[PDB]
């Protein structure tokens, strides 16, 4: 795309160690499908085209990008070694929201919904087995 927006965060690399636990496959089968299918999951499944909706400024805002898209990518690529570098993935996207935006906005508002159904989902997140 333009050069104008970043590269997207990486979804591949051998180099990094891989697995998958339980865990990680209650985060894509429970959870990701979970919000991916939200009514307010839309703004949030793809990396951020500053230049498309004309926010200049965003990424000179936000230096750790994160969507759902990636963390799909991330997920069905087995990219991760361990639960907590997706719910930091989560986490990073939930803040970067709330950092760029103001509190009642729209995206803020489906933020928040979106992350109180996280939440609860990773309050049910099974031992490592
Ligand atoms: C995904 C994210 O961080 N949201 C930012 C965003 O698109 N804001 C639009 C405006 C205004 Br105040």
């Amino acid at each position: 795309g333009s050069h104008m927006n970043p590269p997207p965060p990486e979804t591949s690399n051998p180099n990094k160690p891989k697995r998958q636990t339980n865990q990680l496959q209650y985060l894509l089968r429970v959870v990701l499908k979970t919000l991916w299918k939200h009514q307010f999951a839309w703004p949030f499944q793809q990396p951020v085209d500053a230049v498309k909706l004309n926010l200049p400024d965003y990424y000179k805002i936000i230096k750790t990008p994160m969507d759902m898209g990636t963390i799909k990518k991330r997920l069905e690529n087995n990219y991760y070694w361990n639960a907590q570098e997706c719910i930091q993935d989560f986490n990073t996207m939930f803040t970067n929201c709330y950092i760029y935006n103001k509190p009642g906005d729209d995206i803020v508002l489906m933020a928040e919904a979106l992350e109180k159904l996280f939440l609860q989902k990773i309050n049910e997140l099974p031992t490592e087995e």
